[PDB]
């Protein structure tokens, strides 16, 4: 038993909810809070501009850090930092960016480092401003992701499109 209220069960282990992930994270205090991180950790817009406007931009401080010692993260990997006031932990993780022409078959990818956490609240990766197919991204999560995954999605028509598409 967990403390996240009002999801869906679409599968064993996926659950779905239309929510602000910086609000959920905030009630919720999640072991591990998923960014769709890009792979300088530059947190400008979308969910990671969100997250980390809620940290009052000390998630970006830490980030910074992290890529002068470590260099760029990969599209489809990840890193775990500090969840600050949102959570115990933010999972950091690379989605392609089909935007910028990189490749959807790294998305899979992108879901794995999911497996790593027993537990995660987390958004669509590679949707909103990566420009990748959301009931697609929903796809791949299921058919992928082991472990229990709340995913919060931000936009009402959205949320309602996923349900009724979702097979
Ligand atoms: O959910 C999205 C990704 N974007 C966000 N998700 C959750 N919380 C958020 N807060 C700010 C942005 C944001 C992908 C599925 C379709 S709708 C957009
Ligand atoms: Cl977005």
């Amino acid at each position: 038993v967990n403390s996240f209220s009002g999801y869906l069960k679409l599968t064993d282990n996926v659950y779905i909810k239309n929510a602000d992930i910086v609000e959920e994270a905030k009630k919720v205090k999640p072991t591990v809070v998923v960014n769709a991180a890009n792979v300088y950790l530059k947190h400008g817009g979308g969910v990671a501009g969100a997250l980390n406007k809620a940290t009052n931009n000390a998630m970006q401080v830490e980030s910074d850090d992290y890529i002068a010692t470590n260099g760029p993260l990969k599209v489809g990997g990840s890193c775990v930092l500090s969840g600050h006031n949102l959570a115990k932990h933010c999972l950091h993780v690379v989605g392609p960016n089909v935007n910028k022409g990189e490749d959807i078959q790294l998305l899979k990818s992108a879901y794995e480092n999911f497996n790593q956490h027993e537990v995660l609240l987390a958004p669509l990766l590679s949707a909103g401003i990566f420009g990748a197919d959301p009931i697609h991204s929903l796809r791949v999560c299921v058919d992928t992701v082991r472990t229990n995954v709340y995913l919060a999605v931000f936009d009402k028509n959205l949320y309602d499109k996923l349900v009724s598409s979702f097979l």
